[PDB]
């Protein structure tokens, strides 16, 4: 019942596998672009996965065949399911969703995001 809240983070060792959720503000179909940032200290943003709203989905290179990022529309939840993670994976981790909105005379780009969840994997 809660929206732009990441969970499913935490602490897991090298190899491990995390699956992290987020819920939209309301209906998630209406939504333009989800994606998943990250940041570590030190470290400046990422994109690491983005779905549009049609199911075309880009990768970073170091995530490409480990993470997946999926979609419901019935719980209005975009996921990230990461594997074989990595200890230079970890960072915090925050979701995004971009509407687009427009006619012949404006342009609208609305960017939501949420609080963020901890990753750390352990070497």
């Amino acid at each position: 019942q809660v929206q732009l809240v990441e969970s499913g983070g935490g602490l897991v060792q090298a190899g491990g596998s995390l699956r992290l959720s987020c819920a939209a503000s309301g209906s998630i179909s209406s939504i333009s672009t989800m994606g998943w940032y990250r940041q570590a200290p030190g470290k400046e943003r990422e994109l690491v996965a983005a779905i549009t709203s049609g199911g075309s989905t880009n990768y970073a290179d170091s995530v490409k065949g480990r993470f997946t990022i999926s979609r419901d529309n019935a719980k209005n939840t975009v996921y990230l399911q990461m594997n074989s993670l990595k200890p230079e994976d970890t960072a915090v981790y925050y979701c995004n969703f971009k509407y687009y909105s427009g006619s012949y005379f404006y342009k609208s780009e609305y960017d939501y995001w949420g609080k963020g969840t901890p990753v750390t994997v352990s070497s």
